[PDB]
């Protein structure tokens, strides 16, 4: 049925336009097809940006539950009001697929309960299937990696969470306090979120922790759009439409990858009728060996991480792909990419210099490894510092 | 009694499920409040010496949440959860403090990071239908500022914080031209974490201009009192409080003592006599609020009592008569330096107080000494933001 998808996005608009933003560029226009969905206009990150709080709202005052903003203090950020219902949505849908959860499970939960979502839907999930939280959080004084390493050791969790990026550095600091996370025996799953993650790099974790991957694909004004299957592969959570556009014409593309834009088919406080994520990527309907019907998604990252020479374009999905066949005496895990006078440069710390005279990558653009030390580009003494923290300190006898 | 002595005996029987309470407890019944005074006090430096797995009661399935000593200064206590246990947890703030409506928007400022007031709370709000803001603390995400700007923004009808980052908040936004106060949004404070004198949750109720709740517990045990409209903290049903004398470690009579406590409700690992390491002791008037419950009264931490030769006051007693003088002599921010048997107070404020012609009104000498706001506490280390976002792996040169 389309039937039911379409009775949906007519719903989502009918709550959107509860709200002026929505009302002034959509008032009551039904709709009858995906295309005549597709004829709407696109609602973009610097919008959202230019809404009061209250401008951002479909509910009431006594409905509203939870708070969420970006991060980032770079650039103004978005209201991103929850109810109750809307916030185990989100939740649900890291259930929906990802790893399975069980009772006996101890989870690790490195993502900032502070005003992200992340870190609170997943908590959300985990209870849900009776298993426990470790509240580490991130970014705080509180729980720096080697107190990080140091719970590992004495918890023994079943489960790690963390963007992929903090993981690698917790077994950087960990290898550093001599510890082998992966030789503890008790870590038998991952959960990646915030940040795109290649195969190549998924794999890498995979070989570091010795446990199985799952990523999980969201943000903080939609819920969490796809996860991972046991094959590798995300998947569609059905509480969302996803169309692929192309970048220019900004029309349905036939295939292959474009603009993701996302439509709420679950979310009554401020839906997002299609929203640029600013991202990149594809949806495949080959059926997933996983037997899970819903749709496959290809993340291919954000738009501003595309790789632009004149001599062509990638995604950074494509670079990082071919990056991470090189072995890791060339590669490794600590990486940034420079484009300048029409060259992509990949730093890399790493042992062996990469001949580049046959690196051989099968890329349509020219892409030179160039290596570092490392600890040049990652300074690992950055991360090892513990502040001591304690209540307020008022009263002191100088003896 | 009956009631009562039935649950500090379930209590021992689920306590001994662990090695930790069986070899100093066995299978021993009560009778009494008495007989129960005989048993073993359980101290801080006790649980410390505890692996995570030796301080549980319960099976790995039932585990729920997990908590510790937030400060990385000093052995940690492992404090785990079931779901029952941390609902009791959020009860407990809900049982008296402040009266959550649905219509009530709350800013958080209690760290998510392994303390359990951020999470407790959280689920206290939820109960009754309000929203959270999860601002968190000591997180690079939250400085003050952005804090500040968020109250702008969202006008919220409740903080939260311990009293001392309430105290800054202001000074922050006070800095960056925003009276919190005059927003007319703010109609209750939820302080939790530090003790709370009287007069400096009268300072509190000046600079906000709203109601204080305080909330007075710990991550072992819960939130074991919290206060009323009238001001008096009052126990919580999930617990039994003794209050101890110092020195003979024997129920007192009447007055100030060591706090213990026994969990009524905590499965995961329950604290049988459990040394706070406070000072304080329970009144049994009825509290005019007319809840039936007992009043406490928190003195503060026993390393924060004030000792010179010539005698000795709780923080309480040296705070309250602090905070009788004058708004221009003493303000919000102090400290306590006790050097050559002298107490000196060092206040930021406007004026210098004659402490040659001093009212103070206590056994021992105590003398204030006069700062300039800003000098203690730095306004300019507090309003820096720290940029932050994802990860910038991708850089276009030039
Ligand atoms: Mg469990
Ligand atoms: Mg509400
Ligand atoms: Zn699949
Ligand atoms: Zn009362």
């Amino acid at each position: 049925s389309n039937s039911q998808l379409i009775t949906k996005l007519n719903s989502a608009l009918q709550i959107a336009t509860k709200a002026n933003f929505y009302k002034d560029r959509l008032g009551n226009i039904e709709i009858k097809s995906l295309d005549d969905f597709s004829k709407l206009p696109l609602t973009t990150k610097e919008d959202l940006r230019k809404l009061k709080p209250m401008e951002a709202l479909t509910v009431d005052i006594e409905d509203l539950f939870q708070y969420h903003e970006s991060f980032g203090t770079t650039g103004e950020p978005v209201s991103t009001w929850l109810t109750e219902k809307d916030f185990n949505a989100y939740g649900d849908q890291l259930n929906e697929f990802g790893v399975n959860f069980k009772s006996t499970d101890i989870v690790l939960n490195r993502f900032p309960y502070a005003i992200s979502v992340p870190a609170h839907i997943f908590t959300n999930a985990i209870h849900k299937k009776g298993a426990c939280v470790i509240p580490v959080s991130k970014a705080s004084a509180i729980s720096p990696l080697k107190r990080v390493a140091n719970l590992i050791y004495k918890l023994r969790p079943s489960i790690l969470t963390g963007i992929p990026d903090e993981l690698i550095k917790l077994n950087k600091v960990a290898k550093f306090m001599d510890i082998s996370l992966k030789d503890l025996g008790c870590i038998r799953a991952i959960c990646t979120a915030g940040e795109m993650l290649s195969e190549g790099r998924k794999a890498k974790l995979e070989s570091i922790f010795g446990a199985k991957v799952y990523n999980y694909y969201g943000c903080t004004e939609c819920g969490n759009m796809a996860a991972s299957c046991d094959e590798g592969h995300l998947h569609i959570s059905k509480d969302f439409y996803v169309e692929i556009l192309d970048p220019v014409t900004l029309k349905p593309v036939k295939e292959g990858k474009g603009k993701i834009i996302v439509t709420t088919l679950n979310k009554e406080a401020f839906p997002m009728i299609r929203y640029d994520l600013g991202d990149i990527g594809e949806i495949k309907y080959e059926k997933c060996s996983c037997g899970n019907d819903r749709p496959v998604l290809i993340h291919h990252g954000r738009e501003i991480d595309l790789i632009k020479t004149s001599k062509g374009t990638i995604t950074f999905k494509e670079l990082q792909e071919e990056i991470f066949k090189l072995p890791n005496s060339v590669v490794g895990d600590v990486f940034r990419v420079k484009i300048q006078n029409d060259e992509v440069i990949v730093e890399c710390e790493a042992d062996e210099e990469l001949d580049n005279s046959n690196s051989n990558l099968n890329l349509p653009i020219e892409v030179k490894i160039k290596r570092f030390n490392h600890g040049e580009i990652l300074n690992i003494d950055n991360l090892i510092e513990i502040k001591p923290i304690a209540k307020p300190k008022y009263v002191e006898y100088v003896d």
